[PDB]
């Protein structure tokens, strides 16, 4: 009776998300789906015990099977190290997994017709693709104490004459100086990932750069994106009635606000980092934002919620108090992974189920059963009442009932 | 009869704005106000004629008198040179003026209750202060052909104990690399104007940086602001129930969208550049954006519309077709400069008039009299009708008539 799932790699998470994650699998997924499951505990204690070995093993497994579903994880910081008595301040699991996999992360927010938005106009998804190999985020930056000259020099490994340029001469006073770089392969991968995501998504693609100011530096991003599109992707875009274009960031943010959504926006690392929160904020609650990591090959996908472990809610949970935490992003992480898995294996039965969960989840909210954060959006935070929303367990049950009804209705 | 304005420096502009500028003076300012007016023609032909000396003359004049009102001016490009056959491809007047004055531009958009905005929340002005001296805008960026080592080095004037930082070593392939800088002094001036602007306008001030990512580079911006504030302005802010705080940029944009407005936002040069276009748009039409330039001393202010010459409208006007160009931003430049002059001169009447002009202009729109861009905001772009909006002359005349009535009751 159960659908045959295929092979998926599952990673367990931390805190509030973890409680939901088990609930989602137990009620939402396992009953109707059978999977070959490779399960890794990415929970902070396990990561600590394994030395972060488990995280690496999990990342490798995703490469082997091509599909990953992930739960939000604690990212170690000094307070955390003190809290868990961690052996070391471990690197973020997302950071490690992205590093091993390569590929680019795209964040999109689920939209419900009843829920209001900061930007009312945005009735279609806007998807942000983030280039996380950073010009800014891998940068050499320093204070300039006193008058001096700052120069940037490139030395060819081939023994060709080295080139030096004077960034500035500080005749008087202090300054701040910086050096940053980007590499052709990362940009190339990023472009390949974005074209493929758009083609898979069904939406048009834009890339934003301040290429007018920084003709050489941002020109490479623009040039690489054009070169790849023309050579390998354009006809497919033509067939699917969608396009790729390059936009200046000032134009794009303004255009995006005016716009009704429905596009994939490809962002350089600084732009993407700013964009990811802002776009989510415009849409609504963080509970409704999902992250998908997509590699250049297009075979491999890792899906996780955009939001974190939701510690503030979890603390209430520990205290024995009631919580209303949104599972939609976490639920959607599963559905997206399943859909890709269905896509790779050409499994319609799985594909149908992954969609069915998404429809059910939206339909339930659209009918007025929702977590507190959603309720706040319609009411306003002050005006929300306990009757207005379901608690975390209550919402999942309503979702479970609906999922059962929906699937049965489909049969026949 | 006529209020005594005091000394003002007025610069004529180009194209459509120039036509409006004459209309504003003729029907709005001159009848009720008498000024010591020093007038420079920044219109493109005159600028070409004088080799752009006049643009320099105006900037020097503003420093002397402390107040300038500016019409939008054409900034030359290869296309422009052919059209006017100019001798040289002249640099932008704002840039020339800005360089001579020093100072930081602040962009404020007028708010009308009737007009819808992309962000539902904003009911209060958000003012963006932009740091023109640029790390990005004065940077050396180069393509990297092949495997190489890229390094950034600082050498002290004495030449002792230089530091070398290796940005990257390209083992395989090619990339782009860049180096950028900023000045302690430029940042210091930028901070001073922003603080003075906040105190002057009675709003809280926020400075945004990526200091978590770029601790040394961003932090200086962050450090200089706190140090100046703690030393000089903090006491004044507390008296006025006002505060200054620093935000990470992602936090600031998200917080701003959720916000209702009412703050001054100080921006890094790249951040400001992105902010200016979007923020005006989020509020409404570009015709509603004004662009004051304020020096660190706080004595000296320059007022102009945020928008350009509006040539697309101008071409239609030339063709004999109908035009609906918003004068609100241009009108406000006059009002805001005058408000500064009144402050400097302690003139109650000049101060009263400037507010009345602003008040009337908002009131007129709120009543449902407007140009096409605003009507588009209310009705949606494709649903606008001729009945909805007033033509550029129609609007100005209504403003003149409404202003006269408003002034009349004061008497
Ligand atoms: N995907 C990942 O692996 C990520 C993990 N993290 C980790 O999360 C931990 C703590 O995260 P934090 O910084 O607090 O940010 P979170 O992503 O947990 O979000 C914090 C706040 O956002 C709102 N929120 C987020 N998700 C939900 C949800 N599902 N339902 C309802 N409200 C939600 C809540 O607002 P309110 O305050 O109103 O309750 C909550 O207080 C950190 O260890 C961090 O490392 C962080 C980012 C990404
Ligand atoms: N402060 C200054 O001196 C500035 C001058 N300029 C100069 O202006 C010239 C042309 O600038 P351009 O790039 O066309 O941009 P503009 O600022 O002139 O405006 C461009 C578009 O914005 C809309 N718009 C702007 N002002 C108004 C208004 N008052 N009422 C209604 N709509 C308005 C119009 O949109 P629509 O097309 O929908 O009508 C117009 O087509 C250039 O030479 C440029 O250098 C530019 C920027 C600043
Ligand atoms: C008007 C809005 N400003 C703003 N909006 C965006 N993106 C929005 C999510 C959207 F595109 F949807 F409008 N991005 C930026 C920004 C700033 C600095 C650097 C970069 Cl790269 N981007 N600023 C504010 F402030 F009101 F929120
Ligand atoms: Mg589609
Ligand atoms: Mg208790």
């Amino acid at each position: 009776k159960k659908i045959s799932g295929g092979s998926v790699v599952e990673m367990q998470g931390d805190e509030m998300t973890r409680i939901i994650w088990e609930l989602i699998k137990e009620k939402l997924i396992f009953p109707y789906v059978e999977l070959d499951l490779h399960s890794y505990d990415l929970g902070i204690e396990n990561r600590d015990a394994t030395n972060d070995q488990v995280t690496k093993d999990a990342a490798e497994a995703i490469k082997k099977h091509n599909v990953g579903v992930k739960c939000a994880t604690i990212t170690p910081d000094e307070k955390r190290v003190e809290e868990f008595k961690l052996k070391q301040m471990w690197k973020s699991p997302n950071g490690t997994i992205r590093n091993i996999l390569g590929g680019t992360v795209f964040r999109e927010a689920i939209i419900c017709k009843n829920i209001p938005r900061l930007v009312s106009g945005w009735v279609k998804p806007i998807i942000i693709g983030h280039h996380a190999y950073g010009d800014q985020y891998r940068a050499t930056d320093f204070v300039v104490p006193g008058p001096g000259k700052v120069e940037i020099t490139y030395t060819p490994s081939d023994g060709t004459q080295k080139v030096t340029y004077l960034v500035h001469n500080f005749e008087e006073g202090g300054g701040v100086a910086m050096g940053m770089y980007n590499q052709d392969k990362s940009i190339e991968d990023f472009a390949h990932s974005s074209f493929q995501m758009a083609l898979s998504k069904g939406w048009p693609l834009y890339l934003s750069t301040k290429n007018t100011i920084l003709k050489k530096y941002d020109g490479r991003f623009k040039d690489i994106f054009q070169e790849i599109y023309d050579k390998q992707y354009k006809s497919q875009f033509e067939a699917q009635k969608i396009w790729y274009e390059h936009r200046l960031i000032d134009d794009m943010v303004a255009q995006a606000m005016k716009s009704e959504g429905g596009f994939i926006w490809a962002c350089k690392n600084y732009d993407g980092d700013v964009q990811s929160d802002s776009v989510a904020q415009g849409y609504g609650s963080l509970g409704m934002m999902t992250s998908v990591l997509v590699c250049p090959d297009g075979k491999t996908v890792e899906a996780e919620a955009a939001h974190g472990t939701v510690t503030r809610h979890y603390r209430m949970y520990q205290k024995g108090q009631e919580t209303s935490t949104n599972p939609i992003a976490s639920i959607f992480a599963w559905t997206r992974g399943l859909a890709h898995r269905a896509k790779l294996d050409n499994n319609k039965e799985l594909a149908f189920f992954a969609n069915a969960l998404e429809e059910v989840s939206i339909e339930t909210i659209e009918a007025g059963f929702m977590t507190k954060d959603l309720a706040a959006c319609i009411k306003g935070l002050p005006n929300v009442q306990r009757s207005d929303y379901l608690n975390t367990f209550e919402f999942m049950d309503k979702l479970g009932e609906n999922l059962k009804i929906k699937l049965a209705q489909a049969k026949l």
